[PDB]
């Protein structure tokens, strides 16, 4: 017989190792690591120890890493002994390390994870749990020290027309931090709420509180939580209900989307949106998008800008004057907050009286016009946002290829359309995915989820260490796979709920039931009416990427779909995902129910909810529709 028995290996530090024992590997890769003699062990007695000041990242450490693990691991201040994990912050290693960047020393004197800043130190942190969580609790000994390339390394989240849950924010920032991503570009809504914009508090939006919570989240990882309001252009969800800020064409065709840059209480309108984001979000930035104001036409076609730029900025002066005069009064404005103001580079055009400001950070994102080589030649800070890593809920066109970037060798200055610059341009920021909603019932958030999970590793890899140091993407895969999710997200009860037979009295306006319900393998629910056989469907209403975003919608009961099968199978996905359903737990213990695709609230209706939306229908009182979970707390 074999033989075959657990090494079981006393906890600490050993002298003796294996030459070839796995060193388990991380994202983004430790570079230049340097073997030492012997092994560190995790094991019963092992402490994270740290100062009085680090003792919130040693305690969530501790916990988190006992989780893991199945060994009590606590934490503790005073001295550090070879069992032990320390957390060490030392400010006076910045040249070595920079303001992200962090130092693992494994040997006899325990795992030690040095930081010049909380942030460097929760850093290093990642790394000591992606190494622990593989099965394997001996690492070889030796030495590291990694800082990041580039400053900004992250996503675009649109949170934008729809809505993504704010439990789905949470995990993402947690997967951001595990990857040591630092940049969120979040477009959304925050729900307007003065009687000068309480009109556009249409849905999708978050609450003030919904924002602070999450933005406290973002800031404690290390994460810089930037808004964007999209402007002048893609305005349709601010002003669908102020159609006297929309611009009008020649033969006076309003379109929602397109602010009148023209009209100065429009201006102004904008200003008092950055103004209410201004005290909920903590960042130095402002992001005014600038993109495709003129899609699906033209400057032509709206000559009262040509008059507007002449009087404004003299004569000559050309649409695109005005346009760029625009960009240039928000970044006044912002400045003026203590902001540095970004666009996206489409923003970027020709121009002849007006000069766009140099001190606007520029995304890049579209290689069709201005070339990235010209933009460096200019001078401009330029932070990559190449379409290679679009994801889009409908635009097949869109889905990261993550294995064929990695072997073609693409960097950070590989612009969009594979233009390449110099990867260390002085002012090159770093890079970020982008994930974007667009016609939205193909896809739910939980099918994006999976779906991004290998590109926001291979972004991460990218923008830190800028290296490839497996042999091939196959190689990265199997590392990443063996790596998996952070906690939060392992930890995230998606069904909480067992399929079932279930009583559920705020459907009785729709049946008296009783319901039967079954999980998807997107984490949602199905629920049948035993009575009449169809399944419950979020499906009728105003819609904004075709998902229906109107307040007070009722649900209705729809032949049964099949939820069973994945996002291959778009020609049902409409009917699919309007028969999902997403069921959470109170603190503590009641259940609420969500369409997956809307991520508003069944609630019984009061005729009380306030929404400019009820101001013009509202469902029968009494009845079971959805709302925000603001209107029904
Ligand atoms: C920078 C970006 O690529 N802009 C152009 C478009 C994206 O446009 C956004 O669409 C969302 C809704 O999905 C918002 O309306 C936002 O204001 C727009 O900027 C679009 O998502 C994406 C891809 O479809 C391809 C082109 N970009």
């Amino acid at each position: 017989s074999s033989g075959l028995v657990p090494r079981g290996s006393h906890m600490g530090y050993s002298a003796t190792a294996p030459v070839n024992l796995t060193r388990p590997a991380t994202v983004p890769s430790m570079d230049g690591w340097t073997d030492g003699t012997g092994a560190w062990t995790l094991g019963e007695g092992t402490r994270v120890v740290s100062s009085d000041a680090l003792a919130a990242r040693a305690q969530s450490l501790a916990s988190e890493l006992t989780k893991f693990t199945d060994v009590d691991i606590k934490a503790a201040t005073g001295s550090a002994t070879g069992k032990d994990i320390s957390l060490t912050l030392d400010a006076s290693k910045k040249a070595e390390l920079g303001d992200e960047g962090f130092k693992l020393n494994i040997g006899s004197k325990g795992l030690e994870v040095i930081g010049a800043t909380d942030i460097g130190v929760f850093y290093g942190t990642r790394s000591v749990s992606q190494m622990l969580r593989q099965g394997q609790l001996t690492l070889p000994a030796g030495t590291v020290a990694t800082k990041p390339k580039y400053k900004e390394r992250g996503a675009t989240l649109c949170a934008c027309q729809i809505n993504i849950s704010t439990d789905w924010i949470d995990r993402f920032l947690s997967d951001m931090a595990d990857l040591r991503l630092n940049y969120v570009l979040l477009e959304m809504k925050l729900k307007p709420e003065e009687d000068n914009t309480k009109k556009a508090a249409t849905w999708s939006y978050y609450t003030r509180d919904d924002v602070k919570k999450f933005v406290k989240k973002a800031n404690n990882y290390g994460i810089d939580v930037i808004p964007e309001i999209n402007s002048p252009g893609h305005m349709n969800v601010w002003l669908e209900n102020y159609p006297e800020y929309q611009l009008a064409d020649n033969s006076g065709r309003k379109d929602p989307n397109k602010l009148d840059i023209s009209n100065p209480e429009a201006v102004k309108f904008y200003k008092t949106l950055i103004d209410e984001y201004d005290g909920v979000f903590t960042t130095k930035y402002w992001h005014m998008g600038a993109d495709e104001y003129m899609i699906g036409t033209s400057f032509d076609n709206y000559s009262k800008l040509k008059t507007f730029a002449e009087k404004q900025y003299g004569a000559g002066a050309t649409p695109n004057d005005a346009f760029t005069g625009f960009i240039n009064d928000i970044d006044k404005y912002v400045k003026a907050k203590g902001k540095q103001l970004r666009i996206w580079n489409d923003g970027i055009v020709n121009t002849k009286n007006v000069s766009l400001n140099k001190d606007i950070v520029i995304e890049y994102w579209y290689g069709a016009g201005r070339k990235p080589q010209e933009l460096v030649q200019d001078g401009y800070t330029l932070m990559n946002a190449t379409q290679a890593l679009y994801w889009s809920r409908s635009a097949q066109v869109y889905k990261v290829n993550a294995a064929r970037l990695y072997n073609n060798n693409w960097n950070v200055g590989t612009f969009d359309g594979g233009r390449q610059i110099d990867k260390n341009y002085d002012k090159l920021t770093g890079a970020k995915v982008s994930i974007w909603p667009d016609s939205s019932y193909f896809q739910t958030e939980n099918e994006v989820e999976k779906e991004i999970f290998d590109g926001m590793r291979f972004i991460s890899q990218m923008t830190w260490s800028d290296s490839r140091p497996w042999a091939t993407w196959n190689d990265m895969k199997a590392d990443i796979d063996k790596i998996g999710y952070p906690l939060d997200i392992r930890e995230y009860d998606y069904t909480p709920v067992d399929a079932g037979i279930y009583d559920i009295p705020q459907l009785k306006s729709i049946s008296k039931g009783p319901w039967e319900l079954i999980t998807t393998p997107d984490g949602y629910y199905q629920m049948k009416d035993t009575v009449s056989g169809k399944c419950l469907a979020l499906f009728t209403g105003s819609k904004h990427l075709d998902v229906v975003t109107q307040v007070g919608a009722r649900p209705e009961l729809r032949n049964c779909a099949d939820v069973s099968v994945g996002q291959d199978q778009r020609n049902t996905a409409n009917e699919r995902n309007t028969q999902k359903w997403q069921i959470r737990a109170d603190k503590d213990g009641k259940y609420t129910i969500s369409p997956a695709l809307t991520q508003q609230r069944l609630a019984i209706a009061t005729g009380n909810e306030q929404n400019i939306d009820l101001e013009t229908h509202r469902p029968a009182a009494g009845t079971v529709a959805q709302f925000p979970a603001d209107l029904v707390s």
